[PDB]
């Protein structure tokens, strides 16, 4: 009964036994993760959280956790792709669990620069942020056959998928990623 389900991508692999899980790092005393799907909730009705490790950290706040398929597809695609498996809904919203500041206007905005693709993504006037992607449900068997055939690579996906990026260099620094614990103590 909703247009668009807002995911958060909280990563897969765990190829050493983890390291940082990047999604559970606190700013201001919050998750990164949840920082992210508070402001999808603030333009969305459901949304949910792929992660892989340390799924009852991520369960506790009461959204819905989804794993990654036992395939094993390699990068973020694969995330993209075991979420709309076991998820209903004609659009996923999906954003990487490392941009805490993204706008309450990203799902309008995407929407409405949407003109006819099946998938589009925000350009931040810098550099693309190709898993900050507005994706149609048509996506999902050429997400299927390209990560079946070993293929990872997420811009080469996304032009293949005939998306566009989309302009929003004008919400100066509503995407900066904070991509280590290192980052993060600047932005406490
Ligand atoms: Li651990």
């Amino acid at each position: 009964m909703t247009t668009i389900t807002g995911v958060v991508l909280a990563g897969g692999k765990a190829r050493r036994m983890g390291g940082v899980d990047k999604g559970l790092l606190e700013l201001n005393g919050k998750p990164l993760w949840q920082h992210v799907a508070d402001a999808l909730m603030t333009q969305l009705s459901h949304v949910v959280v792929n992660a892989n490790r340390h799924q009852e950290i991520y369960q506790a706040s009461g959204l819905k956790v989804i794993e990654d398929s036992l395939a094993d597809y390699p990068g973020p695609l694969a995330g993209m792709l075991s979420v709309m498996q076991q998820e209903a809904g004609e659009w996923f919203l999906f954003c990487p669990c490392d941009t805490p500041y993204i706008p309450p206007d990203l799902a309008a905005r995407l929407n409405h620069q949407r003109k006819d693709a099946p998938v589009v993504w925000v350009h931040d006037g810098e550099r693309d942020h190709p898993t900050i992607a507005l994706v149609n449900r048509a996506i999902e068997p050429l997400l299927l056959e390209y990560l079946q055939a070993g293929e990872r690579r997420v811009m080469v996906f996304m032009r293949l998928a005939g998306g566009h990026a989309v302009d929003f260099s004008d919400h100066k620094d509503a995407f900066v990623n904070v991509d280590t614990p290192e980052e993060l103590a600047r932005w406490q």
